[PDB]
């Protein structure tokens, strides 16, 4: 069902991640005349499992899941075609402070909001994702700022984001990760930042140590600071039981996004675009 | 297979647009906790729209509306797509209270947009048998990108009531008017049936100091773009191809910011 598009279309290759799972690259196709991303997934054994297993994710359709174009099925060559996310992941906005000094709240929020719709369809799947890898990394960003999530099976198929119950290899996963992004994205400090070791960082976590909580990690003028602080708390609790589903977490959300003018979202683009052109 | 979603989990139904072809409304979705639209459209009957819809379902763009799921009732067949907040080009060209100004590199994005979606229609294998593009089945975004839903008789070609291929290039020159006009083409005609016949012996909206400013960026290759798009002769229509390379030079002109600029002040003058 899901096109298939002769790797021949593509042109202009140009390097955009190297992860184990596969490289991405951006690209021109030369019918549509709009920029792609192609991830190179790294035997007709393997042909047939790696057809099926992208066939899965073909049934994922919505605004906060990133689009997939079709398969390259060449000889050799085997790849997935999306949209091109032309401002990038999350990772890059919250830790890039030369290029933003700044991220305006409501567009925090906006984020968070869109990450959690995007996750909540992925979970109201018949069936549900069987593998859940949710980061930084593959939260993307639109020409607009707005979330495009691409945590497919893919990885599976850094630890910080993954609840210490998985490390010895649950419907708990995903709101584990989440919690530790929203942290991440209201203090912009990279979780576990002293420890180097991430062996160290699995032994603190697995004894219940988190990201650190106080008023220089998450800063006093954070808009609902003390419900966001205990949503967060509560989604990456050590008991998975604990934690809440992300319909719980888009309850808590929405009040908070109501507080906030639409004009206000266009505006904390405008001056992120604004203030990056120097 | 496209999705089923069951009517139940749609709710507080919201009148949007009533055509020949069904009623729309604006509803939530239940579990996905967003607002959605709802097109409300024998076993012969019911199993030839599924195939239609799961056609549709194969087009991936950017610029083309994503259709959700079908609700698939047993006396109620209904497309649910991604709900557009900004409405249909038609409103937006037409309601000059609510909008005074649409500031060129604006409309200049929506043709583009239009085009390239068009571009992705045509270069489908295979590509779409039904063509009914116009102002009202091209929709807006929160941020006034365009999708377009082409899945009144001012946008169908002579050739309709006296060539397949050569249809959306027809609708997209008086579209392209329309866009740069802000009138309605025909304005002055009354009977339909006189714009048939005007259309079928080569008449078509006016263009002159008074339809289309001296004003308008690039004027002359608009109009050159339009007067071809809407050629009498099917064959001397150009191809989204040749649209495309001639709207990309006029698009390069407009710095990215001075969209949102336009954006920003749309929103607020609308207050
Ligand atoms: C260098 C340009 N930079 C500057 C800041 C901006 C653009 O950067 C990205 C755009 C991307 N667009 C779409 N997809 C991406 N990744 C991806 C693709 C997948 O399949 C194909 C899957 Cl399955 C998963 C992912 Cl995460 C993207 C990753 C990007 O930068 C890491
Ligand atoms: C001025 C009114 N305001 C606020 C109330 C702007 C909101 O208006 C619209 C939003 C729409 N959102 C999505 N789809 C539409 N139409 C549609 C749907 C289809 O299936 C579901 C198909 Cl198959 C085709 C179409 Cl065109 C929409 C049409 C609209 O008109 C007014």
């Amino acid at each position: 069902a899901l096109p298939t598009i002769p790797y021949h279309k593509l042109a202009d290759l140009r390097y955009l991640s190297r992860g184990a799972s596969g490289t991405v690259s951006s690209a021109r196709h030369a019918d549509w005349r709009v920029q792609v991303a192609v991830k190179h997934l790294h035997l007709d054994s393997e042909r047939k499992d790696v057809l099926r297993e992208a066939e899965i994710l073909h049934k994922a359709r919505f605004s906060y899941i990133l689009p997939i174009l079709g398969i390259c099925n060449e000889p050799e060559f085997l790849g997935i075609v999306t949209e091109y996310m032309p401002n990038g992941s999350l990772n890059e906005l919250l830790h890039r402070k030369t290029e933003y000094p700044d991220v305006a709240w409501p567009l925090r929020f906006r984020i968070l909001h869109e990450i959690a719709l995007g996750v909540n369809y992925l979970h109201n799947m018949t069936p549900p994702l069987l593998h859940h890898d949710l980061k930084t990394q593959n939260i993307l960003l639109d020409n607009e700022f707005h979330v495009k999530i691409a945590d497919f099976g893919l990885s599976k198929w850094t630890i910080i984001y993954m609840p210490p119950e998985n490390y010895e290899p649950s419907i708990k996963h995903d709101i584990y990760s989440y919690a530790v992004i929203t942290w991440e994205v209201l203090s912009r400090k990279q979780p576990f930042e002293d420890v180097t070791n991430p062996l160290q960082i699995m032994y603190s976590v697995s004894q219940g140590h988190r990201p650190v909580i106080n008023e220089e990690s998450l800063p006093y003028d954070i808009p609902h600071r003390a419900r966001m602080i205990s949503l967060i708390e509560s989604g990456w609790a050590q008991n998975p039981d604990e934690r809440p589903s992300f319909l719980k977490c888009l309850i808590e959300l929405e009040p908070v996004l109501r507080t906030f003018e639409e004009i206000t979202f266009l505006e904390a683009v405008i001056q992120l675009k604004k203030t990056k052109l120097q």
